């Protein structure tokens, strides 16, 4: 059951009651679909259902010579070299495209073909040494060599029915789907498509992979999210079988509190217009407790939730001390640096939170919240002010209407003078760009010594 | 008819009218698809029509069961917690999960299916209240009762015609699209896709809108825009009854002026290095006329522009006073403080705005305008300068090569010195990241006083 | 072969030998669909062959009425108005909305019909100038004139053969494709696709271009680059012919060296926890030596690298002097103002390098390297540190596991001491946000004259 506290002194919400989903490592599996090696397709006929025939091999044999320029490439994904500006850098396929190099190598693929020549899926020890779960989901070499066969290597073609011209069609439509969604995303692509892995398929996947009980009963009940956070990494085709690779996402953490911190500027009201200052929490976003520190996700929409499970990647995540919780309570406490920033802002603004709304209301702006049947239930005044979903449907400020999250929770309170109100304007640091309260503090002292 | 003002004092340029276009509310309106609860299909037969209809109904018994896995998740759009940081934070498809949550309670989808019993389109008063049109787009229910019920529930299965086979996957592949797309969406796609409705059925829907005439021809004629403004929201799957939400934009404001504000760089140019001093105005972005305030878009890159017609979100708008624009005219006058950021750069850089293109060129760095025909017709010295598109076809900073809009309109060179020049640099703020004309000047007050 | 070298000085890595593809200019090109004026389609016939194309008859009137809608409106792509923020301004597609309004004045279209009437791929000058290689890619026109004529035009319908059915939906579906991606682009679509143009038709384009055997061997050998930088852009559809003008990257800098800085936080590691101070060099990004300058791209996630060459957009570069490099061996050259930004931080990181990885190791984080086989093998201490790819696998920082990545290549480790130590504490100018080495020096020589 979700929960949410406004702290009127620092202008913020804290909306609690989540469960964690953190990615932390990555399950790589092998996808593969058994080719046959189609040089040529001798037949001279002008009927028309061996003219379709020869239409859909052409393009199964442009599917592989598109293929091949791809698996002759090596895959990567780009990366770089309110705080998310901290965040580290980790290259977010390293684990499938180490594994794609291992298929390269000569004699592995034949090891790969072997293993699913019975079953259609088997778990395989690789020869650098990780272990995998391979499944094979099309074997279109088996339908071509019983269906399609005694139509080409003949120049007298046996005319095939038409139901074969259709269901040939249909079988390598998903070919030319992967081929097609690869081509355009340099062989690595996210989220995994249905043509990459099938919901039936991936729910298979799932349920022989080696993890818990729990987590397996975790990700199938939010398939739509594994899949967002998968990629799929082109990597091999050669000797009758093209392989590539799936990584999925491992959520080592699990079921812990999770709360996010939202903020919004607070600064004074006085009818003198530059004589104002301004003061907001930078520390805003998704927070989960994490092996007793606290993995904070400073950009708060890289998160994905789903009910009351927040899943997010701890490749997006600054580990900090779970003191940071104290900055809600009491900004100033002694045991963490509260983290604010001082720039002057005159602009009106609202943060719907998970069950109510920040309002920064400055200036002339018009600030209210509304309901349907009701219209404006209240206005807000300049400052920093709070109301709660309950009863309310929209909150405007400006000319922007905010729709407020209707879900269901209690919201609380929490009255304090605005912490704004403390410090002199006359030796007020502004426009601190990513400070926090011990750096304004001392800033004051150095500019109250020189004055 | 397009223009446009270049401010050499200040390093900015105004092209002005422009209309406006302005998303401000929701119209939520319901898309159903009637199905046929297929629990089993009967039938023995190894005929090779009889196969091609088992595998296109398991197609579509596994994508009601991927969309039921859908149905029993919350969806959601995830949100935060040059001025675009000071932006306020909504949901974005509050509304329509609003909406979606009152098709779970039980009898309401009753309503729907009874409504659309004789007619495709039809208002339906909601149990919560809202008003909505639900609009029938796909019955399969129908087509599978009246073709396909024979050869089902019959051991002996009546063997179909090829032109079913074909006819149920041509009209089966809409929704195995539309499940597709929510796979991979998490219950929330954007923009609309043809498959969610097709472009007959969208302008169908925008001619039975309450909404005024001059609303309907405008949005008619800017379908494509509609379509990336527009989110469709998974919902349910009960009672024979597929059921999604789509969510439309309302355009409240609508042929208010608008302007786009672009500025760049301002230094001076002195040949002693380290000497130098920088400003560049940072409330560039789109301007429109907007209810007495001016809606001031400061990413106009999230803004659509269709001929002279600007399409955005108040969502991504801050509500300023309009004497805003008069930093334009005069960035010293007593009325707005005009913000700008003191960071030196010594980097050369172009703007291309509609009708010309501004060019701060500084240091070593070639900057020129040339022309297809004749090569090089402006040579750019070191400050911040513009050179209208008429005759010029490109415009060249360094190593990087700018095409200018070759849009009609007249440009104006408003001569004025550059108001970095005003400044002494021995007491200038350097490195202001957020500030304004006011704030640099009571900080160069404060740094004199100190000497 | 890739080097690279850390300079523990500075905390920073740059990674060697690459190889450059810089987008200079664009090459627009003209691909046209041949189209049958079809205004009704006269047959009463309730034939399920029949019914199956009016059908797909419907579907391509639809699609032409859609175009329509497409053509009439201006295509654009919306712009703006560490140190990507420094970055220029263009319009991306200006050069092909240019052609594309080309193409709307009266008899440039018969031009284009007239010049592909014997041939599929013919060069042709338009009249205001610019010589384009126009391609005819489906002629949907002789299709229906042949096969699907003598069912139309006659109430008594000549009913066609079940494989003209099936034949006709597979023509009949590119158009509908390009038809689905220009709706939901608005008439702009990036990457192209394989209906805008088949990875067939774009190696034939690629091979007639004017351009060096140099150019066109790159190309080829990484098409899904290509694609990627292409631009597919809507123009008109008139007189039985559809034309959409491909907009192709030109690569007017090739082979030139690349290297990659990357950079991480350098902080004192005092016991004292407010006393610490921090630097961070805000250089880092891709750069290639180009035309005597360097061109710096500040946000290295837009550049695609493969293998060992990097494929970047000049519109995403600034144009540095070469000086710039010398950064990297001495921070404090007199040459360059090496940039730098001092906000502090406590929080720890890790940048995943080309061969290695950035530890930014701070407070009491947990920051390790380990491999799989063997588990930890170095323990980072507090301050800023790097270890190589050789025998190490994963890099932890706090709760983040970072793959490395296994590329081959030798590693320089360039001891030095932390320039963060050589500053008075008492006198350092911390949330300077853009500022540079001389930046800080004259301020700390004017906090050092008030003292």
């Amino acid at each position: 059951n979700i929960t949410e506290e406004f702290y009127q002194s620092t202008c913020s919400a804290v909306s609690k009651g989540y469960l964690s989903a953190l990615r932390t490592g990555w399950y790589t599996s092998v996808i593969t679909i058994e080719l046959s090696n189609i040089k040529e397709i001798k037949c001279n006929g002008t009927d028309a259902k061996v003219k379709l025939i020869k239409q859909e091999l052409d393009k199964y044999k442009n599917a592989v010579t598109e293929l091949q320029l791809l698996m002759q490439s090596t895959p990567a994904t780009n990366n770089r070299a309110f705080l998310g500006f901290w965040l580290g850098v980790g290259s977010a396929i390293a684990s499938g495209v180490a594994v794609s190099k291992v298929l390269h190598l000569e004699g592995e693929v034949n090891k790969i073909k072997s293993a699913l020549l019975s079953t259609n899926k088997a778990v395989v020890s690789l020869s650098n040494g990780v272990s995998v779960l391979t499944s094979k989901v099309l074997d279109l070499k088996n339908y071509i060599d019983k269906q399609l066969l005694p139509i080409v290597n003949k120049q007298s073609c046996s005319i095939p029915n038409i139901e074969t011209v259709i269901e040939f069609q249909q079988k390598n439509n998903r070919l030319l789907e992967i081929t097609r969604e690869f081509s355009v995303n340099a062989g690595v692509t996210t989220p995994v498509s249905t043509y990459m892995l099938t919901n039936s398929e991936l729910l298979s996947l799932i349920n022989d992979m080696p993890i818990t009980n729990d987590q397996k009963k975790l990700m199938s009940n939010n398939v739509q999210i594994v899949r967002q956070q998968s990629y799929s990494i082109m990597s091999i085709i050669k000797e009758e079988v093209l392989a590539y690779v799936v990584q999925l996402p491992l959520y080592g953490v699990i079921d812990t509190p999770c709360w996010k911190l939202h903020t919004s500027p607070l600064c004074t009201t006085n009818t003198k217009e530059g004589s104002n200052i301004c003061l907001t929490r930078t520390d805003r976003g998704w927070y989960c407790d994490n092996a007793g520190s606290v993995s904070f996700f400073p950009q708060a929409e890289t998160c994905k939730v789903q009910s009351n499970r927040v899943f997010c990647d701890t490749m997006n995540s600054l580990t900090l001390p779970s003191e940071v919780n104290l900055c809600n309570v009491d900004i100033f406490n002694p045991k963490y640096d509260c983290k604010i920033m001082t720039s002057k802002t005159d602009v009106s603004s609202s943060v719907i939170t998970s069950l109510g709304a920040i309002v920064s209301c400055y200036g002339k702006t018009k600030c209210t919240a509304s309901n349907k049947n009701r219209g404006i239930i209240k206005t807000f005044s300049n400052g920093c002010d709070y109301v709660s979903n309950k009863g309310v449907d929209t909150v405007s400020v400006g000319n922007t209407l905010y729709y407020v999250n209707k879900q269901e929770g209690k919201s609380l309170y929490v009255k304090g003078e605005p912490i704004i109100n403390f410090y002199d304007p006359l030796v007020f640091p502004s426009d601190e760009f990513d400070a926090s309260i011990s750096q304004v503090n001392e800033k004051i002292n150095q500019s109250l010594a020189f004055i």
